[PDB]
């Protein structure tokens, strides 16, 4: 590695050490021992430890703080990724391997809130990376366009309920983009954690969103991951939402070659999205349990769930509406992932009803 990067790396390590109240997994697991063992390493694509931890160093408020510039990074800088992946996903040893794709018995999934007084909307998303293309930090403006064309073309073949239209971000009016974001359909623009990881270069080139007219099935093109396949709708009908997702993913995979790893399952940009790459969530109101957010988050964590704001991660809840989802994605099947959300949410609703 060049000495400039080495100097930047030494500076970053010091910044992490000096940040006493920093609670990121990067700071926690990047011991001097680990640091020294991989700071001089570089991947075939020229990715260094700096490309990996840069976001965490610049954004000390990061929960994780690292990203994989390319697939090789997960192993080249394994001494750092491994303990962090093990920590975040609730246990994943060096000898562990992510299980084969398994949607499970969808008929065992249920309506999460029949009376409809708590859940506002249910959503399930997956992420996929195109074989042949590296993660954001190593992509050229031309590659973004290539990927956009391949994906949009493929999605033009979607039929029936999944039939839709691709809407490029480039050329999209400001009003439409903002409405799509406010409506919780489109990804947000200008994420500080992604920017510092150099994952937003050439924006908004090659970026866009595909969605059926109903906006129940959507596909994000070139945001954090090459693709984010989404299924969502008002209410708490998890069975229908999940089934739609399964249908879409199965079909898209028969057309597009996605990167899958023997140990990490489906590959993604952030280590938190590996394996199933699944995040099943609900926008829900729990006034009693939410009153003291400490207890809300403490209760959720026991069910392996994560709490996010109404507009997504790093945001606050608006009007008492929280985003609650399964935190774990690696080391468990797609079925187990969606089940953790279903099981936890059903219980949290029971607790809310019984709360004083
Ligand atoms: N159950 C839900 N209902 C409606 N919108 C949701 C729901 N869950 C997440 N979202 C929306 O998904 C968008 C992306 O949020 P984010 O936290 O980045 O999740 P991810 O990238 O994993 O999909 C946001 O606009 C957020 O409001
Ligand atoms: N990957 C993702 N969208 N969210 C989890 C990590 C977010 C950010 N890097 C951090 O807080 O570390
Ligand atoms: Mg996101």
């Amino acid at each position: 590695v060049d000495q400039a990067t080495l100097d930047k790396l030494e500076a970053g390590f010091k910044k992490l050490q000096e940040a006493s109240d920093c609670k990121s997994l990067l700071k926690k697991h990047l011991t001097k021992d680990v640091f020294d063992s991989i700071k001089n390493k570089k991947t075939g694509m020229g990715a260094t430890l700096l490309d990996v931890i840069q976001s965490g160093v610049e954004n000390l408020d990061s929960g994780v703080g690292i990203y994989a510039p390319d697939a090789e990074s997960y192993r080249t800088f394994g001494p750092l990724f491994d303990p962090i992946i093990d920590d975040y996903h609730g246990g994943f040893k060096l000898t562990d391997k992510h299980p084969p794709k398994q949607w499970g018995d969808i008929n065992t999934l249920v309506g999460l809130d029949p009376a409809g007084q708590f859940i506002i909307s249910t959503r399930v998303r997956c992420g996929r990376s195109l074989q042949g293309y590296p993660f954001n930090p190593c992509l050229t403006a031309e590659q973004y366009k290539e990927m956009e064309e391949k994906v949009s073309s493929t999605l033009s073949s979607m039929e029936d309920e999944l039939k839709g239209t691709y809407y490029p971000l480039t050329g999209m009016s400001k009003a439409t983009q903002q409405q799509l974001i406010d409506d919780h359909f489109l990804f947000k623009e200008g994420d500080r954690f992604l920017q510092t990881a150099n994952a937003c270069r050439y924006w908004p080139t090659g970026r866009g969103i595909f969605h059926n007219d109903a906006k129940t099935f959507l596909v994000w093109v070139n945001e954090e991951d090459h693709l984010r396949i989404i299924s969502m709708q008002k209410g708490g009908d998890l069975k229908t939402v999940y089934k739609r997702l399964v249908t879409a993913v199965d079909n898209i995979e028969s057309k597009l070659p996605f990167s899958h790893d023997d140990r990490f399952g489906f590959l993604t940009f952030c280590p938190t999205n590996l394996g199933t790459t699944m995040r099943a969530s609900v926008h829900i109101q729990l006034p009693k349990l939410a009153k003291d957010r400490k207890v809300l988050e403490d209760i959720a964590s026991k069910f392996n769930l994560q709490v996010r704001g109404t507009r997504g991660e790093h945001t606050e809840s608006e009007g008492g509406v929280y985003d609650i989802s399964n935190k774990r994605r690696l080391g468990l099947t797609e079925y187990q992932a969606v089940r953790e959300m279903q099981d936890g949410i059903l219980e949290m609703i029971k607790m809310e009803k019984a709360a004083a």
